[PDB]
């Protein structure tokens, strides 16, 4: 039970100068994508080109992951991704990010037949 | 359940959309404030005022709500607010909104006691 009042707040209210600046991205994102549910993730990376690009890094350059296996996939070009990680005084439930843009290679753990990406490992 | 692809789209993938795109802001909003979940709420609006003068309406011009309601009250200025509106393209659970930004008076309809805002009861 939200009170009117919270309900009025969540719905509502949005205090700030700039409410749409490309710095809010991330906390906003992160709260859509149900990536601060009891926790907040401490790093995240949103990938904007198209689902079949990234899809068909699954059959390029093949690297060992960060764990070892070597089930991870590099592209052969960089790609335009969106660094979101945790800034300093972020504590549940006030969870607050950086967004960061950027332009790298990514690197993907392939899974599944037809092999599709499961797991982001890095950019580079 | 979620499959390991659908968790990763969901985690990751942002295609066709930037950080620096302002007219994607109500999309995230109504995302991140939970307005999407189950139906799309047809309209909205953020306030972008602080809350402390959003409140101070209660104290404002009473007024005759124009949404069937009562205990309406008008803000003396006008106010940084955000509309949102479902595209003609929306349909559960594709939600999609047009976003506009502008500076008109507020009416919202006060309750409590103290008396807070409780729901937003239009712009003028």
């Amino acid at each position: 039970k939200e009170s009117a009042a919270a309900k009025f707040e969540r719905q509502h209210m949005d205090s700030g100068n700039s409410p749409s600046s490309s710095s809010n991205y991330c906390n906003l994102m992160m709260c859509c994508r149900k990536m601060t549910q009891g926790k907040c993730k401490p790093v995240n990376t949103f990938v904007h080109e198209s689902l079949a690009d990234v899809k068909a890094v699954c059959s390029q350059k093949k690297v060992t992951c960060k764990n070892g296996q070597t089930n991870c996939y590099q592209s052969k070009s960089t790609m335009r991704i969106t660094d979101c990680r945790e800034t300093g005084s972020s504590k549940y439930p006030n969870c607050a990010y950086k967004t960061t843009q950027v332009e790298k290679h990514i690197i993907v753990a392939c899974g599944g037949k037809p092999s599709v990406p499961v797991h982001f490992d890095a950019s580079v």
